C-alpha cells in the first residue's frame, strides 16, 4: 500500500521496489506524496493525489 516518487520521474512501491508510471497525477519529482498502485505486472499504472 502507497508509494513515493524519485528524481527520474517515476513512483516506486515499498513492498517489492518496482518503478511505475502514473495517470492523472504527475510523477515529476515529489518524494513524499503517497501514490497508490493499480494493475501490477501487466499495466504498471498509479493514481496520485493532486
Amino acid at each position: 500500500q502507497e508509494g513515493k516518487c524519485t528524481a527520474k520521474g517515476e513512483c516506486q512501491e515499498n513492498t517489492s521496489g518496482v518503478k511505475l508510471f502514473c495517470t492523472s497525477g504527475s510523477c515529476a519529482k515529489k518524494e513524499g506524496q503517497a501514490c497508490t498502485r493499480n494493475g501490477p505486472g501487466s499495466s504498471n499504472s498509479a493514481s496520485c493525489p493532486k
